[PDB]
């Protein structure tokens, strides 16, 4: 598609982070409103998720049992909420700064930038040890995200650049996009496609895998993207940050 659809969220206040879950729900931290919100496919009306005490809310991931993370920036903590569920739970993290971007793998696996650590870390589902990943020379690492073959892809924000590691890899590759400033956001999709929210710049690029030559989604009007998700319907959502609002880009 070349036409955006604005989501019908509320109330938002410079958002940060999305999510999309399997039923097409989605998911958006309200940065400004240390609040998150869900708005069902197709639905009119979001609702506010039950978590408490946060304090500038960053990104979000949804596991395939509906579970939602956050990363509760100002608190230095990364909060869960079990579907239904009336309770968080904080992981057991320990030693975050200003952590800022979330994913979480098939294996239940939760990855964290933690940003103000110029590092990334793992926690496995059950686990109380987290694993820094080996990556170098990061720089307020934002975004996040891991695939299918357990690649964890990582928006290098301070450098201008996206990193990724591959499963068991000792040595990270930085992908061939170009002319990035600032790049927030990070999602991958099932072909392996990596999309990025190029803060800076107010766009939003892709790569395909193996590809050495980014596109420039066809998103109008944006205003310091933040975060990306991307469905197996190959839809785009992207939150709009500067202009509290979220917007998607069908295939």
């Amino acid at each position: 598609s070349n036409t955006q659809t604005v989501l019908p969220f509320t109330g938002l206040n410079t958002p940060s982070g999305v999510a999309v879950d399997s039923a097409g729900t989605v998911y958006v931290t309200d940065h400004g409103n240390n609040r998150v919100v869900k708005l069902a496919a197709g639905s009119n009306t979001q609702t506010v998720l039950p978590f408490t005490g946060l304090n500038t809310p960053s990104g979000v991931a949804v596991d395939s049992a509906g579970t939602v993370y956050v990363t509760d920036h100002g608190n230095n903590r990364v909060v869960k909420l079990a579907a239904g569920s009336n309770t968080q739970t904080v992981l057991p993290f320990t030693g975050l700064n200003t952590p800022s971007g979330v994913a979480v793998d098939s294996a239940g696996t939760v990855y964290v930038t933690d940003h103000g650590n110029n590092r990334v870390v793992k926690l496995a589902a059950g686990s109380n040890t987290q694993t820094v990943l080996p990556f170098t020379g990061l720089n307020t690492p934002s975004g996040v995200a891991v695939d299918s073959a357990g690649t964890v892809y990582v928006t290098d924000h301070g450098n201008n650049r996206v990193v990724k590691l591959a499963a068991g890899s000792n040595t990270q590759t930085v992908l061939p996009f170009t002319g990035l400033n600032t790049p927030s956001g990070v999602a991958v999709d099932s072909a392996g496609t990596v999309y990025v929210t190029d803060h800076g710049n107010n766009r939003v690029v892709k790569l395909a895998a193996g590809s050495n030559t980014q596109t420039v989604l066809p998103f109008t009007g944006l205003n310091t993207p933040s975060g990306v998700a991307v469905d197996s319907a190959g839809t785009v959502y992207v939150t709009d940050h500067g202009n509290n609002r979220v917007v998607k880009l069908a295939a």
